[PDB]
């Protein structure tokens, strides 16, 4: 048989994972059914750290727990109420693991926006009603740390909309120091930030549609401001209002609009912060130390570091994070070479110049672990494949010595990895995503020897061997010297003679990679396996993990090359002899929906049909942080001219020659529905027919169970009909 | 080869229908635009003259979209900067032009952004509303008079209606009534302080970075309705520095007892004015004849003169209580009221006397009173040939009811069975307007000997053009159901061979007192579908439809979403029963109430229809405005009609769509039928796992009538229809 839409939708073929949480450097927690066993990394044996029963009766559905470092409590999260992409509120309850008695006194508020323990011990810090509260003991009263919170105005401890989504990629906005002595946080002011407003219809019972209003800054609009503070969580009394010490500047940032882009504690008395100018090609890092007697925090200018650019923005999406040495005196952090390839550089806190410890036409995806003799990192060097992933270790005393921890384990099924070390990189869990089926192994850092296999996904392999699964070809093509990768999901019993319809799956956003060695079971799977349709992807100009030459090829010019190279890919794929020139479609979501629109509106006759889901249409309608970063400001003095040059509706006319399907959630807080409405309006004015579909109350993810299922069913029909498939 | 009526012909309106819109400025003359310059006409002899010349307001710097002559012909109201709001309400700029001195007035100019403005029934006075306030200008060059100081956006309206009174009760933005004399200016005052607001986005032009949220005082079923007060001021006692005194006319005590509405205002004399009030439960209504009193300058309304109008079978009136037409002295008036047998006829009232006398009866209804003279009473009815879907002009002698005469029945039978009329100030002359079933014909006449003066337009140009195009024919007939006959019409293709099996599209509306079956001549989408796609387009008037008596119309009282839906599926059933229908290709479509019905029918799971299109429909009545919905469904409270309110939602029938192709369409800026309505339909469908086709229209309202939107939406439905009928 074959992999169908129902399989995809009904998740008939699930991939097993092995989610574990190190609680120490020798132990880790792992959910075994309705039990939270605790394993021993060495002998790998376990024991029920907590029985499913324990938390029995309690008229509330519990979703995800959180054991304190002390292991003396396990805050229980329930009543989860999804907000933005990371934010959400829930009710909480602590439970003493030794008194088996659920806390009752001072219990954490309801509608909590975020909680978290101290890195060690059982200190609890939480945000409520936009204010910070601190608990030294689960059963003892909380201490107000802030008194300025104000729903969607003043945010203390939690990011505002754009900061969570495009900056800290998190809701949380507070960082505990190593031993829980200091509690740091940022403060966001949205007062002058405009609000995007949309209707939310809700349950049929609702008589009047509701209006959601979110402080959301669009390109060139008034941005939110920020303040950083640090409060000593030991000087707090039942009387004094914990005095928070602020950390301002740098003056090079205060000269105007800027953002806080990173918080990284170096030591128990030293914290690092990176600042980014609205024009994101200049970043400043400050390393501040606690001044014993004085109580304030000082950031020696001798210790600040400038990370600027002249061919684009800074970082892959933001100035990378620092990974400090144990004594917080120096650090390492990915930065761009003089050659354009991001590599690990070594800094001395008060030494302006760093030394690249890695180099070459490949790049470091990130720094995973740091010990006194080794720096563990992931890169895409191996086989010279930007789309592959591996764990590497480099000797700090000799950069010439760099061993690849994963590369050879099973070169067959594992060319993409992820790592997870213990409390002191004594052991680490290797996580293979593919090209084969997920494989999780446990190793020892002192020898890197494989302790055992935690999960081989044999159960799946079994089932999958009875399904006409599709195949996957990951290779490249060349354009003007440089080579650009791409991947094709091929139908079962592929035949290079027979011509197949081709569906171009695209995202093509700045620093993206739709071509990798990861094993995925999705809609493309069904299309290929059941509709014998080739689903391809191509990472052209603007894509990441190949040096700035590629990734910055679209600086201040979104909707140019990424769009062009996209057309070229299909343009050549056809010239491959197994593609039906007359049956080539293109589809994408978000940025991918934009490029998909720009392309179907290019008029290259190359495509027959295309689908754009939750697409951007005019960069001025998208948030600042993300947009300006590639486009600058929509001012005539800056880039307003190109901003206006890249709109989807400017190419409405050219839609007459293609078959278009536009879809969009009405509650999209990210890429506003307004975008897609502005598009349809353009097609109506020009006289271009096309199909549409809006999804009531769904956001950017159009992920609700029924919503998700419906859109894939619809898009199917669209595609199968466009390709004349039974 | 011979062509057909294509989509492009209807969209690009290639075959145009000549009109002839007069504008009686007197009982002897009328204004007519020479499509470049308006001129004056003499009804008597037919000779004309260039009243206002195109080459006059040039270099104006702006364009005029509507002129407006004064009652004394001494001034001409110029209108520019027009900006549409709702169905009738709009705003614009104005200028006064002296026709007696050919000079645009430059003093005390009418404000910019004016909401409404009308002359005086006589002379040349002016009453305009700016910023929700009423102002008066005795002379154009002179300053105005602030009649009100309570005006305020979305809260207090003085002289203009708020969204619901505009669309549902009055069907006009205006809320001021001059006294036939001109000395009196009566006006209404609406209060929406607590009326919930319907909010929705308006994206505006691409350059709008952040979408704008439109907030509107709109009461949904059972919500907090607006309140209202009445006033009458003396435009003679104005001339001052002091504030205008505004007398108020309250009660009736039978109306103040609870929520209610002001539904009609008609002056009777210079010192008499009649007001008709409606209760929130629109089945009871009072008529208050109020007489002026010079003694106290106040207005009184002797309860001894009220006329109650209630209905135990439904609501009062077709859509609201009918208007009264008063006699000379104003002690008597004629009006439409359904008689004890259920039909609407003309009843004679003498105020002081009880009950009224019907001067008309029969198994047909009086559509409307057009003119009242001391001599006769002219009206429109569907008496002729017992065709409910026919319309003719009659005249009944007031001194002997047996002397009824049809003024339009025989004029041109085979060609005209549907007429509308337009009289002069005292109806010395009138223009009949034959809009069916043949080519639109326009005729002018004299009341005296009812002579046929002449022809103003007989579309002989279109007629010639339609002689090289395969036009479809129209079949108007009926069928019996439950021993009753219900009419239906079909747009049959060219050479309609009863042998073949044609695909049929059921065009529906079926709203309360609606009528989709008539003798009217039309050139629309159906024309194209039948002519080019050879599709049979039919409509059917079932229970709840109008112009056939209350037994039928009130059939759906307190039961919207029942019989009218049923009778629809049935009609279809009965059509494929005639043999020239392909059971495999039966579709259905409707706009507004038509979408609702089209949705409910596709949701009844009868499987009779393959596909269906629903344009901006209603999904559940609690979503519609009170005035309308309530008049049929009552109150949505457990204590009244809530249950059925919950039973008639399209949403609850989602699962049954699994067996159909549905095309859902709505303008995102609809203020009438909130987009929210289709937003819920689409959501319930998605939750039951039903695939369907949707299409939203950015910034379009209930009409989806822009030039680009109109063509786009129709092109689209034509694609869906054909697709559904498997035909090129
Ligand atoms: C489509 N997916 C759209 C196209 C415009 C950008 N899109 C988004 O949805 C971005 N907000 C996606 C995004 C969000 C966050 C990060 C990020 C990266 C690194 C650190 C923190 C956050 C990247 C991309
Ligand atoms: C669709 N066409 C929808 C159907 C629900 C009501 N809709 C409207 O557009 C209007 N609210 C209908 C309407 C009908 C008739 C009148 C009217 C008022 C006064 C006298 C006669 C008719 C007003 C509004
Ligand atoms: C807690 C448990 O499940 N881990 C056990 C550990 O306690 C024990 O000392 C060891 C003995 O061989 O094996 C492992
Ligand atoms: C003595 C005085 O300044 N009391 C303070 C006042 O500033 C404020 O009301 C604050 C917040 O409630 O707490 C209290
Ligand atoms: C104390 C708090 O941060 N209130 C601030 C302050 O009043 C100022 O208005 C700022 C920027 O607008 O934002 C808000
Ligand atoms: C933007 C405004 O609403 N916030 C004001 C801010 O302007 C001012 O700086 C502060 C006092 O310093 O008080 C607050
Ligand atoms: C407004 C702020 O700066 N002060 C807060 C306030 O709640 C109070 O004034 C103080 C002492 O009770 O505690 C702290
Ligand atoms: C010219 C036209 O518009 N109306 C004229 C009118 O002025 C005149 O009274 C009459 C005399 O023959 O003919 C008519
Ligand atoms: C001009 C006037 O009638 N304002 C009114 C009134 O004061 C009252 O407060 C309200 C209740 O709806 O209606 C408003
Ligand atoms: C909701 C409304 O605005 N309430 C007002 C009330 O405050 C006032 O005392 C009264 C006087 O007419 O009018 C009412
Ligand atoms: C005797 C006569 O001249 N009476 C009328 C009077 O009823 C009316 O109130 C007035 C208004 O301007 O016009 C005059
Ligand atoms: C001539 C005079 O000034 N007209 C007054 C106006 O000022 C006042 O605000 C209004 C409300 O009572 O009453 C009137
Ligand atoms: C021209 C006409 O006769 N004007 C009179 C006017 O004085 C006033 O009396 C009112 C009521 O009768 O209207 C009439
Ligand atoms: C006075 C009267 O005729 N009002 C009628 C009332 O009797 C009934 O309560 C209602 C609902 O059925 O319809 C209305
Ligand atoms: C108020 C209404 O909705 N219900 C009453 C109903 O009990 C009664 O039979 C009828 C009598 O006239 O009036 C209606």
């Amino acid at each position: 048989k074959t992999y169908t839409l129902t399989d995809y939708l009904k998740n008939t073929y699930r991939l097993k994972l092995y989610s574990l949480r190190w609680i120490s450097d020798h132990e880790y927690l792992y959910k075994q059914e309705n039990n939270i066993l605790v394993f021993n990394a060495e002998y790998g044996n376990s024991s029920v750290f907590l029985e499913n029963s324990t938390f029995d009766e309690f008229g509330h559905s519990i979703n995800d727990y959180s054991i304190s470092p002390d292991g003396q409590f396990i805050l229980l999260e329930y009543n989860y109420v999804k907000q933005w992409r990371h934010s959400y509120t829930a009710s909480y309850d602590i439970y003493d693991l030794n008194k088996r008695q659920l806390i009752t006194e001072e219990r954490i508020p309801n509608n909590t926006q975020w909680v978290t323990w101290s890195p060690v011990g059982h200190k609890l810090a939480y945000v409520w009603n936009n204010d910070i509260y601190v608990k030294i003991e689960p059963n003892l009263p909380s201490y107000r740390i802030t008194w300025t919170g104000k729903e969607d105005i003043i945010y203390n401890g939690i990011t505002d909309w754009v900061y969570e989504e495009e900056v800290f990629s998190a809701y949380s906005a507070l960082w505990w120091s190593p031993n829980g002595t200091f509690l740091a946080y940022a403060q966001f002011n949205d007062t002058e930030v405009p609000l995007i407003e949309y209707s939310f219809y809700s349950d049929e019972s609702l008589q009047y549609p509701k209006t959601v209003r979110v402080p959301y800054p669009k390109a060139g609009a008034v941005n939110p401001t920020v303040k950083f503070f640090v409060v000593n969580t030991d000087s707090l009394s039942s009387v004094t209002n914990a005095t928070s010490i602020q950390i301002t500047a740098p003056a090079s940032m205060l000269i105007g609009d800027h953002y806080l882009c990173d918080v990284t504690w170096a030591t128990q008395e030293r914290i690092s912060l990176q600042w980014l100018r609205r024009i994101q090609n200049y970043s400043v890092m400050d390393i501040c130390d606690y001044d014993e007697s004085s109580g304030r925090w000082n950031c020696l200018v001798a210790r600040q570091h400038i990370e600027m650019s002249t061919t684009g923005w800074v970082g892959r999406f933001r100035p990378s994070e620092p990974h400090f040495t144990l004594d917080g005196n120096s650090f390492y952090k990915i930065i761009s070479n003089e050659e354009g390839y991001r590599h690990i550089c070594y800094f001395q806190i008060d030494k302006k110049d760093c030394t690249f410890i890695t180099k070459g036409t490949w790049e470091v995806i990130g720094i995973e672990a740091l010990t006194s003799d080794y720096l563990y990192y992931i890169s895409n060097e191996y086989k010279g494949m930007p789309g592959g992933r591996n764990l590497y270790k480099i000797q700090l005393s000799d950069y010439t010595k760099v061993t690849c921890l994963s590369c050879e384990l099973n070169p067959e099924r594992c060319q993409y990895y992820s790592v997870s070390f213990s409390k002191e990189a004594k052991y680490y869990q290797l996580r293979c995503s593919g090209p084969g089926l997920p494989l999780y192994t446990l190793h020892s850092s002192v020898n890197d020897k494989g302790l055992r296999v935690l999960e081989d996904n044999s159960a799946l392999d079994k089932m999958l061997q009875n399904v006409q699964m599709p195949s996957k070809k990951l290779d490249f093509i060349i354009l003007n010297e440089t080579k650009f990768w791409y991947q094709m999901i091929l139908p079962p019993h592929f035949d290079k003679s027979k011509k197949y319809p081709l569906l171009l799956d695209v995202y093509a956003g700045p620093c993206s990679q739709k071509a990798d060695t990861v094993f995925r079971l999705n809609w493309a799977t069904y299309l290929a396996s059941t509709e014998n349709i080739i689903v391809a992807s191509f990472d052209g100009r603007g894509s990441g993990y190949q040096g700035d030459k590629i990734m910055h090829a679209i600086n201040r010019r979104l909707g140019t090359f990424e769009v062009e190279d996209q057309i070229e890919a299909a343009r050549q794929f056809s010239k491959m002899g197994f593609v039906d020139n007359k049956r080539i479609a293109i589809w994408g979501w978000s940025y991918g929906g934009y490029v998909t629109s720009m392309v179907l509106g290019s008029g290259s006759g190359v495509f027959k049909c295309g689908i754009a889901v939750a697409p951007v249409s005019r960069w001025e309608y998208y948030d600042s942080v993300y947009t300006e970063r590639y486009m600058g400001l929509p001012t005539p003095e800056d880039n307003l001219d190109h901003y206006r040059n890249s709109t989807v509706m400017s190419r409405a006319e050219n839609f007459k020659q293609v078959e278009y399907l536009l879809i969009h959630g009405t509650a999209d807080d990210n890429v506003h529905f307004q975008q897609s409405a502005q598009i349809s309006k353009a097609l109506v004015d020009v006289g271009v027919d096309f199909q549409a579909m809006w999804y009531t109350d769904e956001d950017h993810g159009i992920a609700s169970s029924t919503a998700h299922q419906h859109i894939y069913t619809h898009m199917s029909h669209f595609i199968k009909q466009c390709f004349s498939l039974p």
